[PDB]
């Protein structure tokens, strides 16, 4: 139900996304998509702790005016219900990169070599404490 | 019309809003909202440069249930259209405490009473740069 939504952003190249939030202690799934609008997406990343059969894995997509593109699936999990995350992500006109709090980092395809943000959302089973892009 | 809405806060007394935004070379208006809901609003902030008959004004008010409290008109703005600004405000059951970024700060009263923020809403002539609550 609950979320957080922006189409206010001017993000671009050489800029860093970082995200801060409380996972619930329950939580199965969050979700923090970039893009320009909620159906072109340059990225939907999506820890799943319990969600969509998937247990403990990072779900990556992009979305393509409407339809979801080809999944990449992450195996570094380093997110415990009940605590602060944060996730940083950078771009550029060839990949994003995910940087995770653990060290670990992957990149993700810039399907449509979109060069400008200006949406973000991030949603799912956590309290957002931070949104920053810049 | 674009902006930024969170319903998936969870603010509490302590914590502090931050707010970095870039202003429109032409901005009129800009607002953050604090609250529970769109319609239950603890705090909205609105500096007008030129809106509603308003110049180099904030604006602040209220909102219950739908309705609008008591304005509270503030002289201090400083804020120059087409450069970034910080706000960030304080709160606890008795006020909300704004901080500008030249040292004014102003009170404004919690009319609701209201010790948990689960709401915020960030819009007008501005592109977010950063939205904490921590
Ligand atoms: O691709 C991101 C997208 O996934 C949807 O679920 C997928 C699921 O991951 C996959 O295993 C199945 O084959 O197709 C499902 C439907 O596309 C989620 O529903 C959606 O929220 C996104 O996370
Ligand atoms: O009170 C905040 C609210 O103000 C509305 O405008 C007011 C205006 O400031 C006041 O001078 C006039 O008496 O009433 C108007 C309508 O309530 C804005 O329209 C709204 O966006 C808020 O900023
Ligand atoms: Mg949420
Ligand atoms: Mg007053």
């Amino acid at each position: 139900a609950c979320g957080l939504v922006a189409s206010n952003l001017n993000a671009k190249p050489g800029e860093c996304l970082k995200v801060r939030g409380e996972l619930a202690p329950d939580a199965k799934s969050f979700v923090l998509n970039l893009g320009k609008d909620s159906n072109n997406l340059c990225l939907h990343f999506n820890p799943r702790f319990n969600a969509h059969g998937d247990a403990n894995t990072i779900v990556c997509n992009s979305k393509d005016d409407g339809t979801w593109g080809t999944e990449q699936r992450e195996t570094a999990f380093p997110f415990q219900p009940g605590s602060i995350t944060e996730v940083c992500i950078t771009f550029d006109q060839a990949d994003l990169t995910i940087k995770l709090p653990d060290g670990h980092e992957f990149k993700f395809p810039n399907r449509l070599n979109m060069e400008a943000i200006n949406y973000m959302a991030a949603d799912g089973d956590f309290k957002i404490k931070c949104v920053a892009f810049e």
